[PDB]
């Protein structure tokens, strides 16, 4: 669609700015458990991406995504309500611009939620796996997001991702958790995304596990990209929305439902976490 | 290429319905193994994919052909989309797709494959009963882009994709017809192609936990088992994958050819005795 | 862009024919030589039509023999096309090169590595491949190769003994080693996470790019010798604070590189 260069990027971010006083200092990208978050922004200006001249579409049930600006703990955030996984199709460009935009807005930390597969036997329903590193399949082929001329606008070509996962915002994830009494749930590892949108069949669940694999996703890491590729400090979570199955003896079936269940479930613990995290950061 | 819709699906489906009164119950994608398979079709006609408005095309042209066998309404796709030819995400999947309209419930398909498990021999079965979907994990997953809610769900779970009661079966028509020795079940894994796997790929794929490598099959499984469709699926082991790049053995299409034409007839009287012991 | 059809890599061959008498039997293309080939005739890309463009290719003699250096390649992390990558080796093939060398920077994952270590490629992995980004992925073009082609013996054994024998007798053989090379499409960098699958996959460096070129050459019947130079470490562990472009190391092993590959090209086999 439209190219995620610096052009179109800046026109982007400046419809923005004419329609919001908030200048974002951090962006959330809204997943799984991160619903009433969304929701509780303070003071908040909601945009559809329908109104926005060349940001990208995407709709859950025709309804459209929605950036949605304002406070958190005090601090500007700007959430992006309403993602572009790439199991829908949609192109590097697509998944990247707003990630770009929330650059040129002025984000500085990305933070984002998504549901994963426990692959990791230790891994309970409901867990919370703070993202450390990643295993990018689809980057390791040829489909990373970065993939085609580089816009020097937001980043360099060879991306190091070697603290992609900002190791001090997962201390402070840790630490908020822990304060607040659920660090239990809390867990560090290492997601590895699934193009999709199937989910991973047992022995690629087996495989994935031997890979060194914690949990299992098919989105956020392109994001992770983008936001690393342009500068910005990431923190990502999955929520472990179901335990991988690794035996194909199993009956027992991964499914969106209770995928959105345990979201929905998490989303008023995973809210406060972020609230308390935003509230902390430097 | 069409796209995969309901719509597009549909008309293909309600042409094809035009040219037989054959509402096929299983649907068998004849892989490796099975070229004599449309010869045991009794009140068959041969559509030419030609003659198919929509319909992909590929090769003579391929036909899907209808009839019965082992006394069961089928419909045989003579000629797959493999995607290493570059074939489309929606033209591998209309065929599936339009199978399902047409009233296809199990989806029978045999390919050929490397045998990487070390205890595979030459001319082996293995029922797949599970596979490694490398070109999906990669976001070549043939569901990529828009979910056809008509079909499916957008996130298919692919827990028992490969039939256990079929496997089980399968495996039982094998041994009373005195060939279960030559059948394994195992996880195949799919290579996008059309290279041969390396001997370090090999390696890998074997180390993955994989048993057989090809570069087919997946992306049908993936869309039958998103529309509802059983999933039988063997390959036939017509080579053993050469992991010791210091080997002097090598993979050969030839031979590839020659080995799963050599089974052509056991894996054919397999299918059809398969067949004929499906619960009706 | 123009498929890498038999016409088309006529068209470019023979335009190159016309821009140059000098028929290669060596292709080279480097990644971390050119500067110094004898009697070199200089063709920029955009004087060849159809020719894919980012460049130059230069034609000349090397060590006694005619060789053609690439220098520029298309990298599919760049966007290129398979039609656009695979081009230029089709159009070597038609040149009448039947060796190509190619060296190219990869990160260290076998631990045993070291930076400036060479790593003859005795095989790859080549991951884009497996998942469906195979450069040979579309119609086969039969004129130049068999639609399921073998990658046995693809880092020709004879041409890894020769270039390990010049290292040795050169006294740099404590530099040589040999291991699998693993393709990341890129283009970022591999995380720990990766690089330690990777390196569990049994990759011992790994690149971004090669095994397209290698797999187009194999599949035309190119003999194949591809070297990667060691430019970096990979980082393993997510904890460290240690990949970066700026590398430097290429730099560092120019120049012992590219006399290893004079003096490998001297010891080859001629017709
Ligand atoms: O098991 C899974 N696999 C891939 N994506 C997911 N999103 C939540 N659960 C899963
Ligand atoms: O060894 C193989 N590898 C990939 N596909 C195949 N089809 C038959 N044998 C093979
Ligand atoms: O560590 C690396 N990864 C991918 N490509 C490379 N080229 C130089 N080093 C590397």
């Amino acid at each position: 669609s439209v190219t995620a260069n610096i052009e179109n990027v800046k026109k982007v971010a400046h419809h923005i700015q004419k329609l919001t006083s908030i200048v974002p200092e951090i962006g959330i990208i809204c997943g799984s458990g991160l619903g009433k978050l969304a929701d509780g922004v303070k003071d908040k200006i909601t945009i559809p991406y329908t109104k926005i001249p060349n940001f990208p579409q995407t709709s859950v049930v025709g309804h459209s995504g929605n950036l949605i600006f304002g406070t958190l703990s005090g601090r500007k955030v700007v959430v992006m309500q309403g993602r572009f996984h790439m199991y829908e199709g949609y192109s590097n460009d697509t998944v990247a611009l707003p990630i770009r935009v929330m650059k040129l807005l002025g984000v500085k930390i990305l933070m984002v939620s998504n549901a994963a597969g426990g692959l990791n036997r230790s891994l309970k329903l409901g867990d919370f796996v703070i993202l450390k590193d990643h295993i990018y399949l689809p980057g390791l082929g040829l489909n990373n997001i970065l993939v085609g001329p580089n816009q020097e606008a937001f980043g360099t070509r060879f991306p190091a991702l070697s603290n992609a996962y900002d190791r001090d915002l997962r201390k402070l994830a840790v630490q908020v958790a822990e304060e607040n009494g659920f660090g239990n749930l809390v867990h560090q590892g290492v997601y590895v995304m699934n193009g999709g949108p199937c989910y991973e069949t047992p022995a690629e669940c087996t495989m994935l596990l031997n890979m060194g694999c914690d949990v299992v996703g098919m989105s956020t890491i392109p994001e992770v990209v983008i936001a690393r590729h342009c500068g910005i400090q990431v923190f990502a979570v999955s929520l472990v929305t179901n335990i991988s199955v690794l035996d194909v003896e199993s009956d027992l079936k991964p499914n969106h439902e209770e995928v959105l269940a345990t979201g929905a479930q998490r989303a008023e613990l995973m809210q406060s976490w972020f609230e308390k995290i935003i509230e902390k950061l430097p």
